[PDB]
């Protein structure tokens, strides 16, 4: 089945309800202690998530999720330079997981994620561009026959890791590198075989940041209507993403102001300019505050739905402890842990509320 619809991204995006990330899974990176030679697909579970199965996705699809992002870290599974051959058992497992939502008719986003080699520094950009082309040549070849519901996202949050400008929008060095890398990704996939000339491709601004500086220095192609801007927006910060000092457990007036500001940024940079965009990651972590988060999620969803922009929940499988607690589905037991959040996504999207597989009330 190698058919692909010839459809613009803006038209295709209309078919998207809302999404879910298979977080802390194929993106988990454990090369400091795991032997990837003896465990070539072991990294999937090395951050504590269960082995992925189709029923995780069917549980979510029952709740009207129809976009599934598969964040994938290829670092550790890549052969030596300059061929950068991807381990074939790893590629097969990535392929099995893409197929869980894809063969059930949903949208799938496959990316490159926690890579050590695509950092946004001019020092290494010549080498990083070669590795990016080699990696995407192989991904594009493996999935060349897939239709329009399989989307490639060329980079995740390329940035100047470990610098003062890592998380505040970047600087000119970082913007030029991210743009050059995005161009290599687009060219590599467009130049490849099969349906890839008509595949929908996502590219991020620097760090995928919802930021004035990142947005303003983001190059976007003017002659390719099947390219999509990839943005991440865990907004407002202290309520949604702050895992240290200053975190708040209520979505208050100042938090709404901050969220409204960033949504308006997306409107002015992308929506008003006819640039297709997807919020590929967002979420608010568990602070024993499900109703605060449900109200925030319904408001966020309603506002971006009025702009035609879909969003994709970041679910890293973590519910308690010191880590970031973005879990939404209990993958082991196939239960929605926060049913009022899922109800908020449905209601805010304009859908009928029907939360299936909810956990019992304790
Ligand atoms: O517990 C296992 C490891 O967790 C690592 O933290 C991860 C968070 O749990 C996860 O929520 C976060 O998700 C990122 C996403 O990958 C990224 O694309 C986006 O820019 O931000 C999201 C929210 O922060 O990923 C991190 C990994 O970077 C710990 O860092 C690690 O020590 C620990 O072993």
């Amino acid at each position: 089945s190698n058919a692909i619809r010839d459809i613009s991204s803006i038209e295709l995006i209309k078919e998207m309800r809302f999404g879910w990330n298979l977080g802390n899974t194929l993106d988990a990176e454990c090369t400091s202690w795991m032997d990837y030679e003896k465990n070539p697909i072991g990294s999937e579970t090395c951050w504590g998530n269960v082995k992925t199965n189709e029923d995780i996705f069917k549980t979510l699809m029952d709740n009207q999720f129809n976009v599934f992002r598969i964040p994938t870290t290829w670092t550790g599974h890549i052969g030596e330079a300059p061929e950068y051959k991807i381990n074939e058992q790893w590629m097969k497992r990535v392929h099995e997981i893409v197929d869980y939502p894809y063969k059930n008719g949903a949208f799938v986003i496959l990316n490159i994620h926690h890579e050590t080699w695509n950092h946004a520094f001019a020092e290494t950009v010549d080498e990083a561009k070669v590795e990016l082309a080699q990696v995407w040549k192989q991904i594009a070849e493996e999935f060349k026959g897939y239709g329009e519901r399989l989307i490639f996202e060329g980079q995740n949050a390329p940035r100047k890791n470990g610098t003062p400008v890592e998380w505040n929008g970047g600087d000119k060095e970082g913007w030029d590198v991210v743009n050059a890398m995005n161009a290599v990704f687009l060219e590599t996939v467009r130049s490849s075989g099969g349906n890839n000339a008509k595949r929908h491709l996502m590219i991020p601004p620097y760090a995928a940041a919802c930021n004035e500086n990142s947005f303003k220095n983001f190059d976007f192609p003017e002659d390719d209507d099947k390219v999509i801007a990839s943005v991440h927006a865990y907004s407002p910060y202290n309520f949604a993403l702050n895992n240290g000092e200053g975190a708040v457990d209520k979505f208050d007036a100042s938090g709404k102001n901050e969220l409204d500001w960033n949504i308006n940024l997306m409107k002015k940079r992308f929506v008003d300019q006819g640039i297709p965009m997807i919020l590929g990651e967002y979420g608010a972590m568990n602070r024993d505050n499900e109703e605060e988060r449900a109200a925030w999620a319904e408001y966020y969803m309603e506002k971006i739905t009025a702009l035609g922009v879909p969003q994709v929940w970041w679910d890293n499988g973590v519910f308690e402890g010191e880590g970031e607690r973005f879990g939404l589905i209990d993958r082991k037991n196939l239960k929605i842990v926060y049913p009022s959040i899922v109800a908020a996504l449905q209601k805010g999207r304009g859908l009928e509320v029907n939360v299936l597989h909810a956990i019992e009330t304790e």
